[PDB]
């Protein structure tokens, strides 16, 4: 009790990876011909982040070494990783020999798996209210360096006999040396700015195809497959599991709602090496030549959580309850207004904690100017020093008075009224008692259907607790009412109600008729039935994800990433 | 008792070893001659692992840390490895000289002892409830480098007399150096997808025979064996022992049964190493060549366990009893229903059992939600804050009374039906104690026949407390119905009753007729008599396992591994 | 008496060794002729090992981090080592000179002192009932390395004058490094199966006679001895001390008796290095070349200890008695029926020894779920969670009581017969005292005579306390009985009794006449007298081994070790 309290909930990301996605060309020079084929097998991602809020100092204490803050704390390390993220098991190839003509051109064809060019990580935050405190790779490695400098000369004397020689042999050199150490895939911070920080682990050493020849050349007539995997470590091609650290810090004190957006990814290159015939003096030798050119593509998956800086979390004290124990369950709830009622109990109640401070005072969890006092208890008041605002426990007892009289607080019997009074009579009862109780959960998270990219659109839902699609082949603009779309506008418009819908199908990918945006939406009801809007015909790469709910839940806002084209992203924030 | 609990039990693997098992050819270009003999001798594979099952945090504390969890913890570590894995003591060769033309072709085959060419283990879910949180071999090792680059000149004169000469020597230089370290047998995490992790060690140096040559080659006569031994570490062949981890997290509040299975495993590859008759300007010299086209033979064995996510392990406290003190031996204990009863006392009854919480109430093991309250103590109610569910045990006394009204528990003298009242009368008594019991125990493990691979099958024990096969000379499938049989059909139906059977002997191994699968089951008595449904005698690389019960116990429900064509293993899950 | 007991003792190892036993050929290309003499002088061996038997959880106390398990410890570390095995002082040598025909053949012998080639720890365990649990060196090194790959090129251009000359040098270079370390005395743990687990120490650096030369040849005259002992350490011959631990993991409540059999060697081997008269176009130079073909003998001895699974150790809980203090010395003696008797009170008394729970219950060495209950004090009863099987220690006095009535304990003056009573009489008596006693103790070790090799043959001493021998020029079968007799059969049936005999004098060694097995049974009774049985004259290399005991002790079983043939081994199983 006497220690700091968090809030901390693991947050899932998983994505199936289709074979399709995995399909590029079976030549870099002949790429037209040859045809495709899948370039991984079974390419599968999954992590596990991990998530802390706190307060830099408790509550009350004043003056400490830590500024006062609000802290978001999001965290990938020993104790927390995940699963990994996949690729293959093996390394495939095969051979292209040459099919045009051969009189000095390239003329042959090594495709094997790709390996991951880089796995990028980016954070966001929705506004400015945010800023970046600390980051665990504190910064890019500011690698030591070993410079040798070495200066000498030769005096030697030969004599011979045959005939007879004599001469003195007399040199000068010098030489510096430069050395280093480099790191594989090495860390790369970049921030963008003061809401954004992306990391980067990029390949440093063997980077390019080039460095993967353990041969230079080779006779007019060698067969052979020189492209090295031994110098291809599995941490690169196999699996890989991320370490990094990036923490926000908030205003002092600060009142509103902000969002977060985490973003997972991983780029992947397949490798095309050949050989040109150079035909010189020596011959018509084979040296190989790697292809940087081919083509990079990108794999996302996004994940969301919003924080209430109205939170208890960040009051920075264990609130506690009052159970009026005259009624078997009855506690003192209290509305935004200032009002109070006597009502059920629960641990989850914000409206209902409260905290003990210093003073002896009591303070609600809706806002810290909320105290409770005694001349009116009906309500509570903007707080300050004043005695009749400190309370006092006596040892060995239930009677919790005040200090301005002593007089014990008491409540009515039917009503649970409460007032100050010396002694209980028959009507007022004095007994109560109080325990800490978990107003520290988590918001369920609600993952993200398309492509979390360009501004985001906050807006409320409608009056038909739904809203409204102008939507066609592709989709166009979302929003509560037809001026409140954002995006496109050549979609016709629907009035779409969703009060008692189960789940929602929403089909994404890369687009064929345009973009690569959700267009499909399939809204599945409790007993099954479906509902779709949308061209579920030209979309290629087509990535779907299933979002659930129960049945008649009145969805509160959306989200809606967006460019000034189109829709980008959809999410619905829930209960 | 202020700790932290957790359950550990050690889970063994054993298999013998044939030596047949390990008879390959004795040639490669001559492999279809010259016989066969075995590869290794009294190769034996038996590993101990270690298995902990907790929660991350003590029942009841908010807002620690430590995210709340369910955790499934696999290690093995320097306090338990177990035995080893062995296949040889020595390493045996022989000479195989030039029996065909000898013109221009390989002439002379040296095979000796099979070096392990990796150890691979294998871990798996049975659904995706489960999740993979750490792995202590973190990732793939990131390797540190040292480039070194070094650019120089020469300049130097030469003055001599015979005649006389002078001349000016004048030369650059560059070179660029790298350098770096590398594990024999380096670690190589793969994670195929977010239930199933694998590890893998592999032979990095010394990895193909072209490498264990302490020689290029000798004139046309010498005849010496110069395939080094001490470049073989006694790690790779004599004997080695594992060191990893891995843990499971599971979901918050989940409730069910999952299964994981290990799989051990170790790879054999004999060696092939030979010369041709290289016919160059410097003679008939005999270049030596490995042989990489060796086949590799994969052995492997299981084990298995069954956690129950309502085990009294994951509510994360000490539980305790209720000894109705007027009797000897009588307990409160509640069904599934709700009721109570008093009954005979147990140190492992689960529905006994009872947890005591910060809010003084009490919580039975079998749901978190069911709790005791005093207004119908007549069965439990999904509990919540209620003052007459909180109970408090007054000082040096036995007398356990509530906070709603301060009269005591307390039972009658023939029934023990409990009650609230002020003072004991003649028929009721008070007196109650309690004491930790251990609920802590592992269920048995229940080994596995056959080949743990493909879709696993899990269906309830049939109406007579058996199964049903339909075999023939290679078993189809199995169930516990007709339709019910997942596999192959071209087996009869055979409809076997095993209440009261003591044992199981099922031999399995490489079927000649077909496939690699269990095919003989042979059933024992207690009085040993034996009923045999399969073929024996088409069978090759027999491996047998014997399973053993105590007689007349109703096995629940079944596991079988098989792919969409014929079953590949089985488990009967135990009372 | 809170810590975690423990029971150690000293197991100790001594043997004499002859000069005879060390006695090998003068020369190998000569070893017929120039006789032979002693290779090492007054060599012994004498180490000592350390011995642990601990539980690994206190009793009672549930669902710790620590698996319940049974351990056995045997470790060789820096608190115990002994003395060590020594071979030498010196390095004694001798010149052989030519002494056949010298024309082109090997013509000179330098024979020396023996190196120790390796030295071979083996652990075994009688049954399987014992596991492998933890070994200190974890396993075999794996070594890093270091690979270093150098490229360049030079390019250069040099004038000069007579004549004027011009020219410009241009070349390119590739190399690779590769190095790493390599220890002397290389650790191989060698893992034969899952019972029995054996150590090599074993020559890696200068292994082979081949690489002690310091010179390669020298002149057609030149005579000097090359065979350097400055590249041979100390440690090889001179002395050495072992270091390893092997720890022993039983079943969870296994009941039983095992046997384990430590057996440590050493094994000797001269070296015999000469010179080839090669006469090459440089003239008849003195190539020196090692001699790998020379004989290797080794050397062995044993001891042994027998664990009992029913032992108080391994409860896990320090035992205490009950002193019936009516009497000066009575104590509560329990029968392995149950019943009951007071009688004279020991320290070393399982019978005796007692154990306080948790529950407030007393449980008997002799069975964990032997335990006294009240209802009927004569027996002890399989317990349970009955109220009347727990007992309280009233605060500052003598009278241990019952919870179920609390009335107290107490016993009769004339037979203390024990019983449950409110209030002490006349002739019954209260006060009861304890103390904890060692119960700890070992068992006497067991020397064995002969070679602890093949299976062992455990059968118990027979009808007159003795055994019966089939023993001829050499031993054949040992037994209790003329069936039981266990080994070859061609000897003679003897039917010795030895009761009231002191001392059994028997000679084993390499008996020329076959094999090498204890064959001469000399037995010394109080008096001194001898009656010996076999072939002390076709005996070699003897070694004597003497084997004592109080007169008039009855042994009680026998163990043999013996393979399909004859008697191997043999050992008396004494009080």
């Amino acid at each position: 009790t006497n220690t700091l309290p968090h809030v901390a909930f693991y947050i899932s990301v998983n994505r199936a990876i289709s074979d399709e996605e995995c399909t590029f060309n079976n030549s870099w020079l002949w790429k037209n011909e040859k045809g495709s084929r899948p370039f991984c097998k079974d390419a599968n991602i999954s992590l596990i982040y991990r998530v802390n809020l706190e307060r830099s100092l408790q509550y009350g204490i004043v003056g400490s070494a830590a500024p006062d803050a609000k802290i978001v704390r999001i965290s990938l390390d020993d104790d927390s990783t995940g699963a990994g993220i996949h690729l293959n098991d093996q390394l495939g190839y095969r051979q292209f020999g040459a099919s045009y003509t051969t009189l000095d051109a390239y003329f042959r064809e090594w495709s094997t798996d790709a390996i991951a060019q880089d796995y990028r990580f980016v954070f966001n935050a929705s506004n400015n209210k945010a800023q970046i405190l600390k980051t665990f790779p504190v910064d890019n490695i500011n690698e030591k360096f070993e410079r040798k400098e070495v200066s000498g000369f030769a005096l030697g004397v030969t004599g011979g006999v045959e005939k007879a020689k004599l001469e003195a042999r007399a040199s000068y050199t010098q030489s510096r040396w430069l050395t280093y150490n480099t790191q594989d895939y090495r860390i790369e911070r970049n921030a963008k700015n003061a809401q954004a920080v992306s990391f980067t682990w990029n390949r440093q050493q063997y980077a390019t195809a080039e460095s993967l020849l353990n041969r230079s050349t080779d006779a007019l007539w060698v067969n052979t497959y020189p492209v090295d995997v031994n110098r291809i470590s599995p941490l690169s091609y196999a699996s890989f599991v991320p370490k990094m650290d990036v923490i926000y810090k908030a205003s002092a004190t600060e009142t509103g709602s902000t969002d977060f957006i985490i973003d997972s990814s991983v780029n992947i290159r397949p490798i095309y090496n050949g050989a040109y015939k150079h035909y010189y003096v020596v011959g018509a030798h084979q040296f190989y030549h790697g292809f940087e050119d081919t083509p990079r593509r990108r794999i996302t998956k996004s994940a969301s959580f919003t924080v209430d800086w109205d939170h208890p979390v960040f009051t920075g004290g264990r609130p506690v309850n009052l159970q009026l124990a005259s009624f078997n369950n009855r506690c003192i709830q209290v509305d935004a207004q200032g009002r109070l009622a006597a009502n059920t109990c629960d641990s989850q109640q914000s409206a209902q904690s409260f905290i003990y401070d210093q003073l002896g005072r009591y303070v609600s969890a809706s806002n810290t100017k909320l105290c409770l006092d005694g001349e009116a208890l009906d309500a509570l008041q903007p707080c300050n020093q004043n005695l009749t605002q400190r309370w006092e426990w006596r040892k060995g007892t239930d009677e919790l008075t005040n200090v301005y009289s002593g007089e014990s607080l008491g409540h009515d019997k039917q009503t649970g009224e409460l007032g100050l009074y010396a002694s209980s009579n028959d009507a007022v009862s004095l007994r109560t008692i109080t325990a800490y109780t978990d107003v520290f959960n988590a918001q369920e998270s609600s993952p993200i259907l398309g492509y979390t990219q360009g501004k985001m659109n906050q807006q409320r839902v409608g009056q038909d607790h739904r809203l409204y699609v102008r939507a066609g082949a592709a989709i166009d603009a979302l929003g509560s009412a037809s001026d409140l779309l954002v995006g496109g506008n050549g979609g016709s418009l629907s009035s779409v109600d969703l009060s008692g819908v189960k789940s929602i199908t929403a089909t994404s990918g890369d687009f064929q008729y345009g973009g690569q945006q959700l267009v499909a939406l399939t809204f599945t009801y409790q007993d099954g039935r479906q509902q779709t809007v949308g061209s579920k015909a030209y979309v290629t790469n087509a990535h779907e994800d299933r979002f659930d709910l129960p049945a008649a839940a009145k969805i509160t806002q959306l989200k809606i990433w967006s460019d000034d084209w189109l829709v980008k992203g959809v999410q619905f924030d829930l209960n």
